[PDB]
DNA sequence: TCAGACTTGTCCACAGGAGTCAGA
DNA sequence: TCTGACTCCTGTGGACAAGTCTGA
């Protein structure tokens, strides 16, 4: 386990309420036990002209990665361990995006007590709903009624 | 001449790195010297669903404004004083706009020595393109050719 | 099977200016 | 004469998803 410089928190902290994202996800997964699977993500996104700034991230976090899309690049951390790690140590300097990064945490953690029950696996794909609610969400497709309807119909 | 604690200006940096801007214009203005005046400005945008946080920074700051156009609003800081404070405590934490600020700083400590030669407010009108330069500008329309070609008369 | 590397797509939520105006 | 508040606008540079594919 990894430990970070508070200042180099205080400062990412800010940055990732900026221009960064935590992302909760619930994707269709067909050679799965209830055909979807849950993706937790950590992201920051800046041009690509500054791509250099996200490669720094690499180093510093440790862990992640970064890709091109367009004229615009993207830090990417989904492994859960260091992420669960990561993001347990910058939660308490977040301000806008603390409950999300909280919630985050909190599938992590009941993550394979989720891949029991189907109806504890449902419950936290409500806490992925809120994450999703909690962000600015625009193109969103699976939800927990979604995976509902496939759990209902079976 | 007010001194912010070092946690708060390491978070804000980030956070002006991110979502902040800051920004040198050139304004037309045909009552002045040189018929263009400079115009410093401190930027920090964020949705309206979250001005309360921008509330907090007029709060925490201690000066500045919050304005709202469209879905969007702003804190915004331009008065001289409180701008070349604010932006000397914050600089050495900023990353992204180091730059910027260090440049308006120059400008804010030259501006008396720029109402004097059109020369050296052209200098000062050259800063300001660094500024713009350094930024993601897209929009601009005065620079300091602007200045040079109404200068020439 | 399944987490985890990596790609593609959309709609803004920003950034970065342009102006005008009042009062100093 | 001159500054700063204040509004309006463009053109993205983000954010927040959607996805494919592979190795063990
Ligand atoms: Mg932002
Ligand atoms: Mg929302
Ligand atoms: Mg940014
Ligand atoms: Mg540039």
């Amino acid at each position: 386990n990894t430990k970070y410089n508070k200042e180099f928190l205080l400062y990412l902290a800010g940055f990732v309420d900026g221009d960064g994202s935590i992302i909760a996800q619930i994707k269709p997964n067909q050679s799965g036990k209830f055909k979807h699977k849950l993706s937790l993500t950590f992201k920051v996104t800046q041009k690509t002209q500054r791509r250099w700034f996200l490669d720094k991230l690499v180093d510093e976090i440790g862990v992640g990665y970064v890709y091109d899309s367009g004229s615009v690049s993207n830090y990417y951390l989904s492994e859960i361990k260091p992420l669960h790690n990561f993001l347990t140590q910058l939660q308490p300097f977040l301000k806008l995006k603390q409950k999300q990064a909280n919630l985050v945490l909190k599938i992590i953690e009941q993550l394979p007590s989720a891949k029991e029950s189907p109806d504890k696996f449902l419950e936290v794909c409500t806490w992925v709903d809120q994450v999703a609610a909690l962000n600015d969400s625009k193109t969103r497709k699976t939800t927990s009624e979604t995976v509902r309807a496939v759990l209902d119909s079976l």
